[PDB]
């Protein structure tokens, strides 16, 4: 994951409120979470990948091994079971909770890190650049 490593800052978002609604995030959380302009900090140490999000809303940190399920408490306070794989150069993060599922894909595109969040038919695109 060398081309993902580093510190990234959110520079644009599209359809994130709609994604959050599809996920089931409530009003107040959507409004405060939607304002945030997080940094995402990605590091690797052996087989362990760490993705931290720092924002004025809700700091988060996950550490994981590719293909190995883990517990995650998301920023909106879902308790999910997550599995992250690297498929064709794209980090693919599946979250399962309450019989539901959402997939977050992270990919490098030019000098950007593009984050696509999909819940059913709804996609949000979040673009990060190096901090």
């Amino acid at each position: 994951c060398d081309a993902f490593v580093g510190t990234w800052k959110l520079v644009s978002s599209e359809n994130f409120d709609d994604y959050m609604k599809e996920v089931g995030v409530g009003f107040a959380t959507r409004k405060v979470a939607g304002m945030a302009k997080p940094n995402m900090i990605i590091s690797v140490n052996g087989d362990v990948i760490t993705i931290k999000s720092e924002s004025t809303f809700k700091n988060t940190e996950i550490s994981f091994i590719l293909g190995q399920e883990f517990d995650e408490v998301t920023a909106d306070d879902r308790k999910v079971k997550s599995t992250i794989t690297l498929d064709g150069g794209v980090l693919v993060h599946v979250q399962k909770w309450d019989g539901k599922s959402t997939t977050i894909k992270r990919k490098r595109e030019d000098d950007k890190l593009v984050v696509e969040c999909v819940m059913k038919g709804v996609t949000s695109t979040r673009v990060y650049e190096r901090a």
